């Protein structure tokens, strides 16, 4: 295990998220069900090739790392919420997670380093 991984991510928030607003929407109104549908819709478009992970994240991620095309930079263990940390460290570089759940909402993660 490396000390640190670098990942990008795409966050979809929902109305029950820890903090239900984002840079792109003043109040998050979508239900958790709609959030997971969006996430799965993204996974299937990135898989077929119709959409690009980092373009989607710059447009639609509810995390302000959208401005950096999803890039969170490098992080060690003990910094990120545990489910996000665990999914990140289990990816190979270039590999994308399935849906990942944290208090902030639902994520997909791309390990870059
Ligand atoms: O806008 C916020 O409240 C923070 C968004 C957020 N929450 C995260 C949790 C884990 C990793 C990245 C994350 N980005």
């Amino acid at each position: 295990e490396p000390a640190r991984v670098r990942c990008s991510h795409l966050l979809v928030k929902h109305s029950q998220s820890r903090r239900p607003s984002s840079w792109r929407q003043e109040q998050i109104t979508r239900t958790q069900e709609e959030a997971l549908e969006l996430i799965n819709g993204y996974i299937q478009k990135i898989k077929s090739g119709e959409e690009d992970f980092e373009s989607l994240a710059s447009q639609f991620s509810d995390c302000s790392s959208a401005k950096a095309r999803g890039d969170l930079g490098a992080f060690s263990r003990g910094q990120m919420q545990k489910p996000f940390e665990d999914a990140s460290f289990a990816l190979r570089t270039g590999e994308m997670s399935g849906p990942v759940f944290t208090d902030s909402g639902i994520h997909i993660i791309l390990r870059t380093e």
